[PDB]
């Protein structure tokens, strides 16, 4: 069956407008990494959550599980497993050439003071109740995605966010005990930023070395 | 060096109407097949890819290239090569199970008429002007996560696309002559919708199947 896409349309001035809006709108969010351990209703990260979930996926099989830790112990957990790698990995030459502008040691006290986590799985395949397997498709893909829209939403709220590498990879399986199916894809804490929160004074390429048009 | 981060913050109540208004807005998105070929400003594109190119990347890379073809006879040559493909494949058990609620055939008419294809690469290392080559980092991540910012602001311009797979890939790269460290990610056709434009009558999962909440 279908139905008639019921989406908002509009005429070529306001969409003008609304496209430069919303540019310059999404160009003033940053990634954060010294978060307010202020408090956020549930039901606001919820709906980051769901949002990030109307993202397409090859097949509609929307292969992605967005596991939501505000559990203090779970994230100091998860804070030391993290710390631990990352001590290992700053000490055993490219990359720590590429990674002096950001200032990032192996400490990372927002994983605890961000008063979420949002720890991103994606899914292989799905089990049907059969125990069978059921392969999804472009996978990688759908997942980032979603996480751009989960990203989306979060500065759409007036949020910030850090988006951090999965690592330990095991450890997260773990202590988040999500099944075989599953593997953790990213790992994004999200909060109010601290009041005196500095970033990398950074600037992003520029439309010539981004976009190419054919006329 | 540093900078103040100076994005907008609200209080508790006007972010739970805005990220709830934002989840209804994103939840009308639907992937559309049926496209107008009404025109578009180049300027409201530029501002959509733009946009998309303020995603977050591993280590500030940007891996990605944005090609923007509206060039009909280009865009003729890519319709036929990707018609080509799927012929094969529709016909050489699982998918087409999984892909009879969205009614497609091999056929792509969507391809000319849309105004505008977008043409997303993901570029696995930069080439210096030495010659010399310099790996990117989680690239797949940070292309998805663009992907997701570039239909964010499709939708929110009031246009529709279809996320499409990057099929014929050598074909794709070839037209469009892209670099050796480059690759298609992505095909996205954008336009206005057909004025009767139906789409599949398909249900998104609920919070449980898609959320697990650690309180
Ligand atoms: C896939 C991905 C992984 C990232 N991993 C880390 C990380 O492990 N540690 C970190 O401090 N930042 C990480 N980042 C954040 C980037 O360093 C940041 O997006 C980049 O420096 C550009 O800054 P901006 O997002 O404010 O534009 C990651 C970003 C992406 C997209
Ligand atoms: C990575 C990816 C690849 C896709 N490839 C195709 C495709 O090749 N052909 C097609 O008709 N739709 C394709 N789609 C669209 C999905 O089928 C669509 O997003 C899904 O059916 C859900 O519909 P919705 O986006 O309106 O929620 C693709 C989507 C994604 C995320
Ligand atoms: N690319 C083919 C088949 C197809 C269709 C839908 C979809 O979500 C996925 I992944 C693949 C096509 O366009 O028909
Ligand atoms: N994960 C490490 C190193 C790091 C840092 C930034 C970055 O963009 C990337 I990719 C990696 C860390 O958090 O320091």
């Amino acid at each position: 069956a279908f139905i008639p896409y019921a989406g908002a349309q509009f005429e070529p001035e306001e969409m003008l407008s609304k496209s430069a809006e919303y540019y310059q709108f999404m160009d003033h969010r940053r990634t954060v990494r010294e978060f307010s351990n202020r408090a956020i209703p549930l039901e606001v990260i919820e709906n980051i959550v769901m949002t990030a979930s109307t993202a397409p996926s090859g097949a509609h099989k929307q292969p992605w599980t967005f596991v939501v830790v505000s559990d203090p112990q779970i994230k100091a957990k998860i804070r030391q497993a993290a710390e631990k790698e990352e001590f290992e990995s700053y000490n055993g030459n490219e990359w720590l050439e590429d990674l002096q502008p950001f200032g990032t040691d192996w400490h990372k006290p927002f994983l605890e003071i961000a008063p979420y986590l949002i720890v991103v799985f994606r899914k292989a395949y799905d089990v049907l109740p059969d125990g069978t397997q059921r392969k999804n498709y472009y996978v990688q893909e759908s997942v980032g995605i979603a996480c751009g829209f989960l990203l989306a939403a979060i500065h759409q709220a007036g949020l910030v966010a850090l988006t951090h590498t999965p690592s330990p990879m095991n450890f997260l399986q773990k202590i988040l005990q999500r099944p075989e199916n599953e593997r953790p894809f990213l790992l994004v804490p999200v909060g109010y930023p601290a009041e005196g929160a500095m970033v990398p004074d950074l600037q992003r390429k520029d439309k010539a070395a981004v976009m190419v048009v054919y006329h």
